[PDB]
């Protein structure tokens, strides 16, 4: 229906190819995967087998959900792709990879990661602002990991480079049930009233 | 050597005229070095400011813009050359091909997005070009603080974070770019 948000069938997850320095990030990813599958949401992600990327894909498969990785030729030649995925799309470059992860997902989540995770997050958020998609964008704030980013965006907003209304449409939860609940009920803000 | 530099900067002007001025001063400094501008082709915000400044100072400015943004009345019509491309990704492929290095002046989410793409791709060996942050009025300090924590939590190689250029003065910035070596 026209008044309804599309219902989330898949979520695209951005996260590190390292595990990072707390056991907690491995736990927290596992929990989200379980919650996701509980609501019949499947996973789209970058197709890796190590670090949090690997953790989250494995947790998804193990809870009995599905998992669609999208990976490049370069990465597949260097034999870095996960081998037991529901599907694994191999594409010529990093652009197409991001484009395809964004077409496949019904929403985006950023779990802890580094530069690459930021590359992906800001792109999809920018695109939301340009009207290229109207899918929700969320930060999984595991042990406050994303708090420094929020301080940075708050400062950018104050200096006038980001509209407060966009920044406030960013979902940030540390609880996974909350996170996905906000993603399901999310609607984009009316262009009619931005300020 | 550095002949063209790709600049990422905000589509708005920001709440203080300091940014406009720094953007102007940087363009002059780069023209004096013989360096031309490559950027996303807009006339609004600091994009417009920096492109005007390169032109008015005797230098050249090349824009790469999508068909959509052109249609949106955001394009600059008095550049040295303006390429029109299908989409955002071809636009970044081209800005990266044309650039010999990358500078991120103040901006928002659009700027962040371009910045992180080319930084990440430096980490992966896709290119070996300097990436620099023009730290006007400490604008990028909160970003460095975020990166510092990510490095302390295991998600960014310290080695790589240290190869990131950060400078508030434009003569220092361009010299840092000119003498930089890869990680």
């Amino acid at each position: 229906s026209l008044f309804d948000a599309p219902t989330l069938q898949r979520v695209t997850v951005f996260t590190g190819s390292a595990l990072g320095s707390s056991s907690l990030y491995t736990q927290a990813a596992q929990t989200l995967a379980k919650t996701a599958v509980d609501r019949g949401i499947d996973l789209v992600y970058g197709g890796g087998k190590v670090g949090l990327m690997g953790i989250v894909a494995d947790a998804f498969l193990e809870s009995g959900g599905e998992a669609f990785g999208v990976i490049t030729e370069s990465l597949m030649k260097g034999e870095l792709g996960h081998e037991k995925l529901t599907e694994l799309e191999i594409v010529p470059d990093m652009h197409i990879r991001k484009r395809r992860m964004a077409e496949l997902g019904d929403g985006f989540i950023a779990m802890p990661g580094g530069a690459g995770t930021l590359e992906e997050l800001f792109e999809v958020w920018t695109w939301q602002q340009l009207g290229i998609h109207q899918k929700p964008v969320a930060l999984y704030d595991v042990d406050g990991f994303w708090q420094p980013l929020l301080e940075m965006l708050e400062q950018m907003t104050q200096r006038g480079f980001i509209k407060r209304d966009f920044f406030e449409c960013l979902i940030v939860e540390s609880d996974p049930h909350a996170l996905l609940k906000a993603m399901q009920t999310w609607t984009p803000p009316a262009p009619k009233w931005l300020e």
